[PDB]
């Protein structure tokens, strides 16, 4: 009775994670740096690193890299280095050891004395080993609320709950939001060994506490109800629909801490709140192409927002129809921003937290 | 890839189809039990690290890691981490591993709160893990599987069991595929042991008159595929090419790498057994008489286990619903033919113990 979001749709994550994958860019800086002056364990023990939400793992590639080499210049070469990559246990594991052994830039093929598991359980709870996860990383994964909030109502523009009017659902959603990010750090606590550093970016509120996304968001909720008009959706279905992702203020971010800025034996090093370069429209400024800017826009949100939605359906996830939906709905959404392309603003946070 | 690799098992159906492989490990358990009171333990923080080669779904793994766990329990603070590592290949469907651990009450998640889990996916006929981090490792029904169809090996004409072929080139090319792939996975289970650390070992051998076994179980899916193609479900082309490359082992073959001196990459066998392990499909026929039941239970095992890497071999895709028909008709037929004459059948199995130099 724990209604919980839907992975990302496996099949086109790798291809369709551009967006992210330029979002955390300013992140890798910030890992690398954690990397270079990190405590380590006594040699020879095998240095740990976390990646806390891998999904495929493409995303990923980059930020274990340049910490593996920072961590080289520091230890023998053949001195064991584990990345332990995280997820949902329903998350596409066999699509990430896929990308572990094809892709080129994985740091399998670039170190030898590296390792991968994965660990699919939930990361609001304990799922390392106290004391022993020296760098920890973890981008666009903490949005996700750990459930749709129990006693919520029914988001009438479903989508997001930053742009409900309903006051009840957004601080049932904004509750959910602060317990979890509580969560997340106390195990991290754990996890991470004495010194060690843990590197999170998340989706983030501007200063002037805005979620972003706008033209995006109107889009897909045009969309979604030409789909209830087309009687391709059920009206049912439509009201059940929820993306339980939630950006976090920079107040929201501190929340655990404050005033002593101390939480279960972390501290923010360093904290950042930025918007990230719209490379989409950046794209559409330089080629004119505006089908290719709807095309890209549309593929983010199908692959990370469109299996949350698709559960909704009164179908299985498995059936024709919910392909039908997804592939539909990503035409429909395209179209929509292919036909007015604007900027949008993707407001993020990176934090460095440090263990005592 | 040119490398045509076996199948994984049917993620649907293996923890409801593997009675007979969790009834034939039971022995191996009590000796990686023993093993657990002893082996050395790595220095804090690292976790105690367990490592499962072949975890399938999880099912079977459950009551051998909770034995150990147990053990090492006796021995050390209750907030000590242990660390399970479940190794596949990397198609096997992980989701229902995380799945079994989270959901079935016998997970030792469930019974042991400083336990985690984790999953490696990749060909353990590789190092897969740290070196010397590994104090206990486990693998059951599992190095049976050959890395490979052999190459340049001739087509097998029976193709469900090489050892029924009468093909000498085939069995030759088996036998020494078999062979370096023991080498292999003993090599790099030596790297990932800890110096003084104990892997348990129970695969497929053969009798002690160079016997296979499953002779109904053969017989049957022998039969069964001809009639598939018979019938127009199965093309004459798709049969030939299945193969399945599961190698069962002699007393001799297991001791090849150490022989003569008894040492193999740091590691020696420690204690060996084969065994013919109760036909408990056989034993529930006497007693209650349901032939149905008998052909259903040989049927699903075989389903579960050998039928994925068969459907490989089909024209069709492996999502293809005719792929799913061909694997619940191959049930059927085999189901049918079993309960037609029930027989009891041996299944001969080798338990080692390995012990890496202290
Ligand atoms: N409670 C939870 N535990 C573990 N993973 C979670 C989670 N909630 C969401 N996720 C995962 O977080 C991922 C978001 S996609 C982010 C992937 C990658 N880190 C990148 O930067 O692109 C998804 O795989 C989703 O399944
Ligand atoms: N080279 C290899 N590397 C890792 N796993 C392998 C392998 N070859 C076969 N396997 C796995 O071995 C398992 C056999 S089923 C055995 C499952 C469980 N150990 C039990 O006793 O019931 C399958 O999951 C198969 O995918
Ligand atoms: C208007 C809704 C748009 C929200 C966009 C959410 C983006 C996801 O966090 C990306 C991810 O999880 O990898
Ligand atoms: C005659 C063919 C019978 C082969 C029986 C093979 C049994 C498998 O090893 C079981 C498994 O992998 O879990």
């Amino acid at each position: 009775v724990v209604v919980r979001p839907a992975p990302m749709e496996s099949a086109t994550y790798s291809q369709s994670s551009r967006l992210q994958a330029a979002g955390l860019s300013p992140a890798i800086t910030l890992f690398e740096k954690a990397a270079q002056t990190v405590p380590l364990p006594d040699a020879p023990q095998p240095v740990v690193i976390a990646d806390y939400g891998v999904a495929t793992g493409h995303n990923s590639l980059k930020p274990m890299m340049a910490a593996i080499n920072a961590l080289r210049r520091r230890i023998r070469e053949d001195r064991a280095i584990m990345v332990a990559h995280t997820d949902v246990p329903d998350n596409d594991f066999t699509a990430l050891f896929r990308t572990l052994a094809d892709d080129p830039d994985s740091y399998l093929h670039h170190d030898s004395a590296s390792f991968a598991s994965a660990v699919g359980r939930s990361f609001y709870t304990q799922i390392l080993p106290s004391n022993t996860v020296s760098l920890g990383w973890s981008s666009w994964a903490i949005a996700w609320l750990s459930r749709i909030p129990a006693g919520a109502p029914e988001l009438t523009d479903h989508v997001q709950v930053a742009y409900s009017k309903d006051e009840r659902a957004r601080a049932a959603y904004a509750h959910q939001a602060a317990t979890d990010w509580q969560d997340f750090l106390a195990f991290r606590g754990r996890e991470l060994c004495p010194g060690g550093r843990l590197v999170v970016l998340t989706m983030a509120l501007d200063e002037h506490g805005h979620f972003g996304y706008r033209p995006m968001n109107d889009a897909l909720v045009a969309a979604l109800n030409d789909q209830v008009r087309d009687g391709l959706l059920r009206p049912e279905e439509l009201r059940r629909m929820a993306i339980p992702v939630v950006a976090r203020a920079e107040k929201d971010l501190r929340a655990p801490f404050a005033p002593r800025g101390w939480f279960e034996g972390l501290t923010i090093e360093q904290l950042d709140v930025f918007n990230a370069e719209d490379r989409f429209w950046a794209a559409f400024q330089s080629d004119g192409d505006a089908e290719s800017f709807g095309a890209q826009w549309a593929g983010f949100a199908r692959a990370a927002l469109f299996p949350t939605l698709a559960a909704a359906l009164d179908c299985g996830t498995g059936d024709p129809r919910a392909t039908a939906f997804i592939e539909q709905l990503e035409a429909s959404v395209a179209d929509r921003l292919a036909s007015q392309p604007e900027p949008m603003r993707i407001p993020l946070a990176s934090l460095v937290l440090a263990k005592r």
